[PDB]
């Protein structure tokens, strides 16, 4: 009958793809912290998801030609022998209205490609989207992880990256292979929300992340094989 | 150090208020299964939250004068000796545009009254909103539970209530006092998504969702008598 401890099947051959998408186009004056922080976040993510068995692939949206080339690949490639799919969307904080509006269209596109109708090979498999906001995607077995609720405070980028990706990567490296994934995201909620400014204008305010789950089972990333 | 198993402090004198809000006004014609189903949902919820230690209150929005009265009561009353706050928002499925638009403002108002700035006595304590949709609430230590995604299928009310409330109450009764609450909501996601239809709803399934800004594990262990 009903098993409260039922888990997603994570014994397939591969873990799956971990797509790290960098939103760059329509962003012009890029300071030194932003440029070195974005690279720190990507590299930190590439190490934590690779250690969990994912095949990391990193795109950006600067070259429209290469963008469609590599997007078509991940959308049409078969995931039948994969445990799950992960997609991380990275963006800069201080962006214009064109940059911010493009991100929303990109996020809708990405999430839409992996819904049950357009990707049979991921049906019944967790589809995890981690979005660094500058939303309303939904679907069975989706997990949406947001760095901040839209309209609320998020700390500026730093040479070492952003608060959300730093804390998410610390928990992933420390607890990724043991704890249930939503328990892990709850720890990121606490770690990030506890950080404080040393920007005297941002005194007293905090960054509150959020995650929205449509998963039906427990999700673990025990070491494979 | 950092405790990955840290949980909210739930040893206060009282558990807290469990507000059951019935959205009724502007519904143009109420069929028999809808009258009883809504009553079945309210009674089922009152039984389960009472057994978990909550002080249950049930309002509706038929009397405009009496509602602002009671909304003022639950908002301004002290929660300093309470573990948390729960609010269930019940509404009918087949509603007109006025009925649906009114629901959004009611939900936006209700959640707003319990923000940290508006309610000092619930700061750092979980605030749980369970919404039977016909959204964008946020805040630290908020837990939003939706019967359905924003614009997807939801099964219609019956004499015994709605699929979402029935399955929620079944899990609360069996596992409410033991399992972490988000783990319990995940079981609801599976139970509701597995139910099939016996007309024009072939191949459809209702996929619930919950959005967490909680920072700790949430349990409802039996209170100290």
């Amino acid at each position: 009958m009903f098993d409260p401890a039922k888990k997603y099947k994570m014994d397939h051959r591969r873990r799956g793809i971990a797509l790290i998408f960098n939103h760059e186009r329509f962003f012009w004056h890029l300071t030194l912290p932003e440029r070195r922080g974005t690279c720190a976040d990507r590299d930190n993510l590439t190490r934590r998801f690779s250690d969990l068995g994912f095949e990391v692939k990193c795109f950006n949206d600067l070259k429209a030609e290469e963008l469609l080339l590599k997007i078509h690949e991940v959308s049409t490639v078969s995931h039948a022998d994969a445990d799950c799919f992960v997609c991380v969307f990275l963006s800069h904080g201080e962006g214009n209205h064109i940059y911010a509006y493009d991100a929303k269209i990109e996020i809708q596109t990405l999430t839409g490609l992996f819904k049950g109708d357009k990707c049979h090979s991921l049906v019944g498999k967790p589809k995890i989207f981690i979005i660094q906001a500058c939303t309303l995607p939904a679907g069975a077995d989706f997990l949406m992880c947001y760095s901040v609720a839209e309209g609320y405070y998020s700390h500026r980028e730093t040479v070492n990256g952003s608060w959300y990706i730093q804390d998410l990567c610390e928990m992933l490296g420390k607890y990724g292979s043991s704890l249930e994934f939503t328990e892990l995201l709850t720890l990121v909620n606490r770690k990030v929300s506890q950080r404080r400014v040393d920007d005297p204008s941002a005194i007293g305010k905090k960054q509150v992340p959020c995650f929205a789950s449509m998963l039906t089972k427990k999700l673990h990333f025990f070491p494979k094989s």
